[PDB]
């Protein structure tokens, strides 16, 4: 016989423990034991429990099987979250370590030692079980679709229909649910307080964030009205993704030197500043055709509980102090007397302010639906699903992606009801709410390309990556630093397990992984551009590029466009998401009163703040970038790669803080200690 010393580490998360009867069957080269009881004592969350069991000497241990009887009559939560099992056999000179970090329901098969690619040499029984795991994954994790024009999502009616491995932790479920309750209370209390207020000032909106715990007054609250800070936010606000270098005015945006001459201040005319790379532009043309709440359909000319959006163009200028200044706005796409060019030098100041608000409403709806919901959450969710469908838990790239894919399946399943469903949050707080929001995301998705998720390439393509021409762009600076740190780390992980490109080509799981997304995830359906998802991987560098794009997006990109929302939307006039009247068809009409009647109502503004409160709440159990304390790595070289990655992030963090000390408005959304590994809220 053999004596087996068995140590089981139960995860610390809530309900990780169990009182089910647990047995373990040990398999090795010489045969296998029966199921042996692990009976003495409890399995509480966070516990490390030891057992001594005796049975057939299996020789070199090759795998183990945990079995749970699923509890008895009085068992409240039999499911068991196991970090790892450690076994020592009295006949083997070796310590066997079996990482898990998954929920144990009834049966769990675990392998000892380092991650492997499917063709790496292992006992036949290990390969069989690996294949069986993947077959089961295909049954549990299934594609579903909002429509032909949306990226694939996980099939699940509600959150609690999800496999437990991809549900929120109970801590995050509580963080979320309590945040919704608090929101309701703060809205109710605020509603009582402001119930009979005469709203006749921009500064009335300040009251709406006062009784909220937001981590501080929105940092734009005292400066939203200043052109410099309005411009600033196209670099450092919630939507830093659409500004591009302007190398020629669009034909439908006939800005002349005469329009903007009073704004230039380096001694040169508009044409020269364009050539010098100091002129930038945003074009919201994708919003043409958008259907907003109550019926309005946006046209190239503008328009012919009723809400409105716009598809503006706006021109910006990097002045001699390095400030990005708004110098011209055209509210909709087709130029003319009824859709003129507005500038800071409007004779009627209220007309310039109103133009900025129209630009704001377009940005808000673009940001929330395209930049945030579609291009982080819904599109990366396809990759998270494919990870579970196609990569075995023993696969090194499963281990890599596990901390980064956490959350997105859970929050998106919750969101398909609560956020974009009928009567949902969007219906209440965005101009495009009421149904047009889904059509808009569909429209945006048809243009989505995986190459968009490559930060250096995208910044280059936009012409915004030259700090000498475009200074004070901290999303860029911090994002590029983080990108390089993630890319370097991922490259080192790949080199440990993939020794050459042939190793990549032969890995049927990673091949199945990217193919599943290519064919069933980001489907190139009628009317779609190519989505840039490869059908296969041919090299280590190509694998690195996709994984970096993905991990950066799950963590950093989502953080930059989500946790920035309190500063951005907290003071509503800084970024309205609803407007209540159509755009003007001539100059001279705007007054403070007509503007206030056009801006969101008290209740619409309050709801936007409530939503922002919920979407930006960090959970008490959040794990931030590079915190891999709950990962399943065993390989010493992999642990070393992780050490180097974490030390690099620490250096990046110090540099960002030092940078921030000299800024009027610190840029903090890309501090590693504030970036969740995943997209979970
Ligand atoms: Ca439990
Ligand atoms: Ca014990
Ligand atoms: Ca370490
Ligand atoms: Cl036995
Ligand atoms: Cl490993
Ligand atoms: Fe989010």
């Amino acid at each position: 016989h053999a004596i087996y010393n068995v140590e089981v580490e139960t995860g610390d998360r809530e309900h990780a423990g169990t009182d089910a009867t647990i047995t373990i069957r040990i398999t090795g080269a010489k045969g296998r034991t029966d199921y042996l009881k692990l009976d003495k004592g409890s399995f509480e969350a966070g516990s490390k429990e030891q057992y001594t069991v005796q049975g057939f000497d299996v020789g070199d241990i090759q795998l183990i099987e945990l079995h749970s009887d699923g509890g008895g009559y009085w068992s409240g939560d039999p499911d068991w979250f196991v970090n790892r099992v450690i076994i020592i056999s009295s006949t083997q000179d070796r310590v066997y370590s079996f990482p898990c970090f998954r929920w144990v329901i009834k049966d769990m098969v675990l392998f000892p030692g380092e991650a492997t690619l499917p063709f790496n040499e292992v006992p036949a029984i290990v390969s069989e079980q690996r294949q069986k795991e993947l077959e089961q994954r295909k049954l549990t994790y299934q594609w579903d679709y909002v429509s032909d024009d949306m990226p694939g999502n996980i099939k699940a009616k509600t959150h609690d229909d999800l496999p437990r491995d991809v549900q929120f932790t109970d801590e995050k479920s509580r963080s979320y649910q309590e945040s919704r309750k608090a929101a309701l209370v703060n809205l109710g209390i605020g509603s009582l307080f402001t119930m009979f207020e005469n709203w006749d000032s921009y500064d009335d909106y300040h009251i709406l964030y006062r009784n909220w715990i937001l981590g501080g007054t929105p940092n734009m609250a005292d400066r939203w009205h200043e052109d410099r800070w309005f411009g600033y936010q196209f670099l450092n606000g919630a939507n830093p993704v659409i500004l591009t270098r302007c190398d020629a005015l669009p034909s439908n945006f006939p800005v002349t030197n005469e329009h903007v001459n009073a704004s230039l201040d380096r001694g040169k005319n508009l044409d020269e500043e364009i050539k010098d790379g100091h002129i930038y532009i945003v074009d919201f043309k994708v919003l043409v055709g958008a259907k907003s709440y109550g019926g309005p359909v946006l046209e190239d000319i503008g328009y012919k509980d009723i809400r409105y959006c716009a598809a503006p163009l706006a021109l910006f200028y990097v002045n001699k102090l390095g400030h990005l200044m708004p110098i011209a706005i055209q509210i909709n796409q087709e130029p003319g007397p009824e859709n003129p060019i507005w500038t800071p030098h409007e004779e009627n100041e209220h007309d310039w302010m109103m133009a900025k608000f129209w630009l704001g409403v377009a940005e808000s709806n673009f940001h929330q639906l395209n930049t945030h919901l579609l291009r982080t959450h819904l599109t990366t969710e396809s990759f998270a699903l494919s990870t579970w469908r196609n990569l075995a838990s023993a696969h090194p790239i499963f281990k890599l992606l596990q901390p980064h894919i956490y959350g997105v399946l859970a929050i998106d399943t919750i969101g398909r009801k609560e956020l974009i469903g009928s009567g949902g949050i969007v219906d209440q707080s965005l101009s495009l709410g009421g149904g047009g929001h889904v059509t808009f995301m569909e429209k945006c998705f048809k243009e989505v390309n995986l190459q968009d998720y490559h930060l250096p390439n995208a910044l280059k393509k936009r012409g915004v990556d030259d700090p000498s021409k475009l200074p004070g762009f901290y999303y860029r600076d911090d994002g590029l630093a983080l990108w390089e740190a993630i890319e370097t780390f991922i490259g080192e992980i790949i080199a440990i397990f993939y020794k050459n490109d042939d190793d990549v080509k032969r890995d049927n799981e990673i091949q199945s992984w990217i193919y599943d997304v290519h064919k069933n995830g980001w489907r190139v359906n009628p009317g779609h551009q190519d989505h840039g998802v490869p059908a296969s991987f041919e090299s280590r560098e190509q694998l690195k590029e996709v994984l970096t794009s993905l991990v950066f997006t799950f963590s950093c990109q989502h953080a930059a466009v989500n946790f920035s929302q309190k500063d951005h939307y907290g003071f509503t006039p800084n970024a309205p998401a609803i407007l209540r009247h159509p755009p003007p068809k001539k100059k001279g009409e705007a007054t403070l009163q007509s503007i206030l009647s056009t801006l969101p109502s008290k209740s619409q503004a309050a709801k936007a703040i409530a939503t922002v409160y919920i979407l930006t709440k960090f959970s008490e159990d959040e794990r931030y970038l590079g915190n891999y304390s709950a990962t399943a790595w065993e390989d010493k070289d992999a642990l070393d790669a992780i050490n180097r990655f974490q030390d690099k992030l620490e250096d990046i963090s110090k540099k960002i803080k030092q940078r921030n000390e000299n800024l009027e408005v610190p840029y903090i959304y890309l501090l590693p200690e504030r970036i969740p590994n995943g997209t979970a809220i």
